[PDB]
């Protein structure tokens, strides 16, 4: 039972300023992993206990043993995602899920196929989409909807907050926001549609200059992208703009000029979000000799969801962000820290 005015909050962990994640549990007993949360995806994945050890991305990761679960239920119907540097292949469970306190019986992947790279490098364990059933695998209904019927929520939104690497890592609160992580009022910009937490864009602004996205452009809200990244093209001109020359996939400045650089300006819902040169660079190094590289790559992200940008961790580092499910809108605050 509720009486209209609860929350409840999930704490996340910082690995370097590119992987958020916080930890679940799955079953009974519960079996606890490290996941991120992720508004570009909407299916939960963890890797099972029959992934084969020949599989590098298995081997160094926990693993999901439903032989120990009391309130583990049989489903066994295959999963694929296509990733580009390979196939990620599974199947269906069904167990009880445990988040901030609240218990779900939810339809989840288990793991048992998956390439080395880049999946051998994350520090978390799997993914818990934020995303809508319409861009679900396999049609199965995402966690927050199963959260949201059983009406607990005080409202039908969730929010992030992201910490710049040091203190709390970061912060998602299911059904508000907490306003000790950002100052002064939400503007909020309503979805081109639902089923996809995608929004329009109107300019890309280096200094005082609109130098792209005039005749607009959209942009994807996507909590479990590490940057701020764009069309090849895209990230040329505003490259080129900024003095930043090419590496191999990454863009570098000599990191001495770096606290120099121009800012960058996204125009949202007739608002102008500004990231300066402290938000965008990793200032490694204050020195002439050294070469520091750019929180924003170029990214070539397929269809349907695609060609768009992507507003990934370092742009909400700067802006805490709403993500409002009663009014298919988001909504941004400057985060304080
Ligand atoms: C160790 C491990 C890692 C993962 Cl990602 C995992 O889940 C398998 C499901 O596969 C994916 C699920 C989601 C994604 C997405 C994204 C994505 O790229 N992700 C992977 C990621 C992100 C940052 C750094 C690393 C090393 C990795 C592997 C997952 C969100 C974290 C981003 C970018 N593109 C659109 C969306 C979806 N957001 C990519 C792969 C499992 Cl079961 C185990
Ligand atoms: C909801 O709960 C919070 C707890 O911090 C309290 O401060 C607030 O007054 C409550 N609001 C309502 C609608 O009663
Ligand atoms: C799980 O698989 C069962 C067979 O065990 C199938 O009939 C069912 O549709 C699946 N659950 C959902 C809702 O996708």
């Amino acid at each position: 039972l509720t009486l209209g005015n609860t929350t409840s909050s999930v704490i996340l962990t910082n690995y370097m300023d590119t992987q958020y994640y916080g930890e679940i549990g799955i079953g009974t007993p519960p079996q606890t992993f490290k996941v991120v949360f992720d508004t570009g995806s909407s299916n939960v994945w963890v890797p099972s206990s029959k992934c084969s050890r020949l599989y590098t991305a298995c081997v160094y990761h926990k693993l999901f043993d439903a032989s120990d679960s009391s309130s583990y239920k049989h489903n066994g119907t295959e999963l694929t995602l296509r990733y580009s540097t390979g196939t990620v292949s599974g199947f269906l469970s069904q167990d009880i899920i445990t988040v901030g306190g609240i218990t779900v019986t939810q339809m989840f992947g288990e793991v048992t196929e998956m390439p080395a790279l880049p999946f051998m490098l994350a520090e978390f364990d799997g993914v818990v989409g934020m995303g809508f059933i319409e861009q679900a695998i396999g049609r199965v209904t995402p966690i927050f909807d199963n959260i949201i019927s059983q009406g607990v929520l005080k409202e039908d939104v969730f929010s992030f907050y992201y910490n710049r690497d040091s203190s709390l890592g970061g912060q998602i609160v299911l059904g508000g926001s907490d306003p000790q992580h950002y100052e002064g009022n939400f503007h909020y910009i309503n979805l081109i549609k639902t089923g996809v937490w995608q929004i329009q864009m109107k300019g890309v602004s280096v200094g005082s200059s609109t130098l792209l996205c005039e005749d607009g452009c959209l942009a994807l809200v996507d909590t479990g992208a590490s940057y701020i990244s764009g069309s090849t093209s895209s990230i040329e001109k505003l490259m080129e703009a900024l003095g930043a020359k090419k590496r191999l996939f990454d863009y570098v400045v000599k990191c001495n000029e770096g606290p120099t650089l121009p800012d960058i300006s996204f125009h949202l819902g007739g608002k102008e979000y500004t990231l300066t040169s402290a938000d965008y660079v990793f200032q490694e190094s204050y020195s002439s000799k050294k070469l520091c590289t750019l929180a924003i790559h170029a990214m070539d992200i397929p269809p349907p969801t695609g060609p768009t940008w992507a507003l990934g961790a370092t742009f909400i580092r700067k802006f805490y962000t709403e993500f409002d499910r009663r009014n298919n809108r988001i909504g941004f605050a400057l985060a304080r820290h």
